[PDB]
């Protein structure tokens, strides 16, 4: 279970600002602009109730506080309930929450009580990070490499295929790889004979998943994964334009997806 740790969420504002500027530099739009382009929707400072959950491994330090800052950053009227779990859910609804935002170890959801729409963090994160990669201004071809085809990677790959991109996929689990290639029609990437990419989407909980033989100078690496798919040196060597942020972007995707 590759879950957030409290230290991933240290000064979430500075992380989200730098990611926002990176998205601006890469796509020409900010995270808000991406969300608008994706869902055709906009914020109206909605009231979102953040409910801490003690289920499974329990409350993660900085989690509900980071969600508060993220929602505030995107101009939402958010609050964290005093009580957790069902008691916290009750408090949220009582205090006039329009969107409930809550997570256990397997599901992080956003539920708009007004319109009945509900978002899952995994597909929402996959779609937005793939969307950002796809909107790279300085891309010469529609070739996109996807590494990691799990709960985040598969929806992201699907989104790229549906946008008529040439999608190359790899996953260390070949069951998931062969199940992805048949269901999506993606070209199975072979690391034995690689090619260079200008657009790369990685959704893996591991480091060093993107080899040097895959990189081209100024390429885009869009990755929600923790830690970093590429080494510090390989990032400098190829001046890789990096889109990586622990919570805010995927949360923005969830919120705008239910508006
Ligand atoms: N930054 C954000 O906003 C968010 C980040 N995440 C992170 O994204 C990552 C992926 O999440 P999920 O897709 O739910 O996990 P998952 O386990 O469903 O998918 C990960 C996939 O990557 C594959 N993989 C692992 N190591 C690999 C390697 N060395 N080479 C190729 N493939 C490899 C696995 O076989 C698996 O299919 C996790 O690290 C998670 O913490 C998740 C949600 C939001
Ligand atoms: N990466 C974006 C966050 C989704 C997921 N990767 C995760 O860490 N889920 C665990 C969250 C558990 C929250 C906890 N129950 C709390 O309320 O603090
Ligand atoms: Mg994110
Ligand atoms: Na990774």
């Amino acid at each position: 279970m590759a879950l957030l740790t409290p230290d991933d969420l240290i000064n979430i504002n500075m992380q989200l600002q730098k990611a926002d500027s990176a998205v601006q530099e890469v796509t020409g739009l900010d995270i808000k602009g991406i969300c608008k382009a994706l869902y055709g929707t906009f914020s109206s400072s909605e009231k979102v109730g953040i409910v801490p959950v003690t289920s499974g491994n329990g409350i993660i330090g900085n989690f509900s506080a980071s969600l508060h800052a993220i929602t505030q950053y995107f101009g939402f009227d958010s609050f964290v309930t005093d009580m957790p779990d069902v008691s916290g859910y009750y408090e949220a609804v009582q205090n006039g929450a329009e969107i409930i935002l809550m997570a256990d170890d397997r599901t992080f959801l956003a539920h708009n009580l007004k319109n009945g729409k509900m978002a899952n963090n995994q597909p929402c994160t996959g779609i937005i990070y793939a969307e950002i990669a796809s909107r790279y201004l300085k891309a010469d071809s529609k070739d996109v490499l996807v590494v990691g085809l799990g709960k985040v990677g598969f929806p992201g790959a699907e989104h790229l295929v549906q946008k008529d991109f040439r999608v190359y996929g790899y996953d260390a689990d070949e069951t998931l790889l062969e199940r992805a290639t048949s269901n999506l029609g993606i070209i199975p990437f072979d690391p034995a004979n690689p090619k260079k990419f200008s657009i790369i989407f990685e959704a893996t909980p591991c480091a060093n998943t993107i080899p040097e033989a895959v990189l081209s100078e100024n390429c885009v690496l869009s990755t929600p994964g923790i830690p970093c798919a590429i080494s510090e040196e390989l990032r400098d060597k190829y001046e890789v334009q990096l889109i990586a942020e622990p919570l805010g972007i995927g949360t923005a995707s969830m919120l705008y997806s239910v508006l």
